[PDB]
C-alpha cells in the first residue's frame, strides 16, 4: 500500500493509489 494507509479505514476514507479503502481496512 502507499503512504496513505497505515491504518483503518471505514466507508470509502482511501482512495490513493495503492490505497484502498476495503471496509474497515486501508489497503
Amino acid at each position: 500500500s502507499a503512504i496513505s494507509c497505515g491504518e483503518t479505514c471505514f466507508k470509502f476514507k482511501c482512495y490513493t493509489p495503492r490505497c484502498s479503502c476495503s471496509y474497515p481496512v486501508c489497503k
